[PDB]
């Protein structure tokens, strides 16, 4: 998964982030819309709330993985004993 033509590792991590935005942003859009007046569904309201909580949690997890990816690839001098 070298950061070059391969784009194997980059594509995997990048796509994951994209999916998160779709679900997270999607949930937020629904929550705000409900407050407006149109839908204002109570059952749906809570449902979206749960969606956002789970979605955001996974995002932070993936972010950590990214940083870890760069650390491993970099190595920096001799590997620590």
């Amino acid at each position: 998964g070298i950061p070059a033509t391969n784009l194997s590792r980059v594509a995997g991590l990048e796509k994951q982030l994209a999916i998160e935005l779709k679900v997270k942003q999607g949930a937020e859009n629904m929550i705000q819309t409900y407050s407006n007046g149109s839908t204002k569904d109570r059952k749906l309201l809570l449902t979206a709330q749960q969606m956002l909580q789970d979605s955001k949690t996974k995002i932070d997890i993936i972010r950590m993985q990214l940083r870890r990816a760069l650390q491993a690839d970099q190595l920096e001098n001799q590997a620590a004993p």
